[PDB]
């Protein structure tokens, strides 16, 4: 199929692009590289075993999107592009609503112009809000996210649902990610955050690689087995695979298909630390710090729907997630080249 992968050079989009190419689809990446580098493209190429087309641009550019879609005879669009730093979203709301909400709206607006009607959105588990019912199920109503980032995602899910209804031939999937970690098994691709990592794993990897002193565990007084926060960690390769199936199965299937993407199991901070310590052959240094604003104690997915309906499920373990992350980090300590 002809797919447009926005944010395609980004972290999750780069691995999805490799897997799309392995399944022989025609890929066209669209990225403004505000959080990624060209240096990945070649890697995507190699690992993908085929050449994806890249266009540097912005999702907010209605006319460009509309051109790209027409020009490349796009069949479906995978939209990973946007801003996702929770914390900064609290300092700079405006920029989050503009790139996520408005960026999305520009993109879909163009889709509408080019007669494009198959779509896959990068959603979150945060949409569930502060839901005491765990694990989370798609049939639960949505709550009120603590952050502007959380909010932009949800708002986009509403806009997309409202569009789908007015234009019922559309095929829209709302892929709610949980906690994506890990890297390409080759160790040649991986998450490459610039500056201080806001996420557990990268942070961990950074301490491990020796760039950081200690991992700060935000809280130890939670209502969990070990007192640390619990999340459903999902290998990025699993994620990718899923995106490939969603796209292949959902195309031209009218409706709003909501699916949770996770391992459907919970792991605590210490758990992750332990997996990582084991993978890197040494004790990961950490200490306990206070609770992180906004943080929820524990949650994980109920990913039965994806299983039944798409026949999709996670095949990688927590161990590999740590191993592959260590491999990457250790093989490319400076990340992707300038
Ligand atoms: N990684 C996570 O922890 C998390 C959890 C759930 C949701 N997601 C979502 O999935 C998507 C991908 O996340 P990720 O980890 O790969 O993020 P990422 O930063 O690695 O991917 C974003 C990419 O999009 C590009 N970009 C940003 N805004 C742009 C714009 N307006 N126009 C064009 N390109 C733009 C960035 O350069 C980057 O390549 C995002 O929407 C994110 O909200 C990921
Ligand atoms: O240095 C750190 C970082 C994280 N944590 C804890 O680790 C868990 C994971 O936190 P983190 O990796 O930052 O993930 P999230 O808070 O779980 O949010 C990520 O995943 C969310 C969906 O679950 C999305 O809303 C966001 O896009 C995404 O960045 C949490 O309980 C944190 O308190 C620490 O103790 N120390
Ligand atoms: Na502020
Ligand atoms: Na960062």
């Amino acid at each position: 199929m002809r797919v447009l992968v926005t944010g395609g050079s980004g972290y999750i989009g780069s691995h999805t692009c490799v897997q799309l190419l392995q399944n022989g689809h025609d890929v066209i990446i669209l990225d403004n590289l505000c959080n990624s580098k060209r240096s990945v493209l070649p890697v995507i190429e190699r690992l993908g075993g085929k050449h994806p087309t890249f266009v540097e641009g912005d999702i907010r550019n209605e006319a460009l999107m509309t051109e790209i879609l027409h020009d490349h005879a796009i069949d479906t669009v995978i939209h990973f592009a946007g801003l996702k730093a929770v914390g900064e979203s609290v300092q700079k709301p405006l920029e989050y609503y503009d790139n996520n909400v408005n960026g999305t709206l520009r993109l879909i607006s163009a889709m509408r112009a080019a007669n494009v009607k198959n779509f896959i959105f990068s959603s979150t588990a945060t949409v569930y809000g502060d839901n005491p019912k765990i694990p989370y199920v798609e049939s639960f109503p949505t709550g009120t996210p603590q952050s502007p980032y959380g909010k932009s995602k949800l708002m986009v899910e509403q806009i997309l649902t409202d569009l789908q209804k007015a234009q019922p031939d559309w095929s829209i999937a709302l892929l709610r990610y949980f906690n994506p970690v890990g890297a390409h098994p080759s160790g040649d691709m991986g998450e490459d955050p610039q500056g201080i990592p806001n996420n557990l794993m990268p942070y961990i990897a950074q301490v491990a690689v020796g760039r950081r002193d200690s991992l700060a565990i935000f809280g130890n007084d939670y209502p969990t087995e070990d007192g640390t926060g619990v999340r459903d960690y999902i290998h990025v390769m699993d994620l990718a695979d899923g995106h490939v199936v969603a796209m292949e199965k959902l195309a031209n299937k009218p409706g709003v298909h909501i699916y949770n993407l996770g391992a459907g199991v919970g792991n605590s901070v210490l758990d992750v630390v332990n997996a990582f310590s084991k993978a890197c052959g040494k004790p990961v240094n950490y200490h306990f710090a206070p609770r992180r604003e906004g943080d929820l104690p524990a949650y994980w997915a109920d990913a039965s729907k994806a299983d039944r309906e798409l026949n999709w499920r996670v095949t990688r373990t927590l161990d590999e997630m740590a191993q592959d992350t260590w491999h990457w980090q250790s093989r490319h300590p400076q990340g992707y080249p300038d």
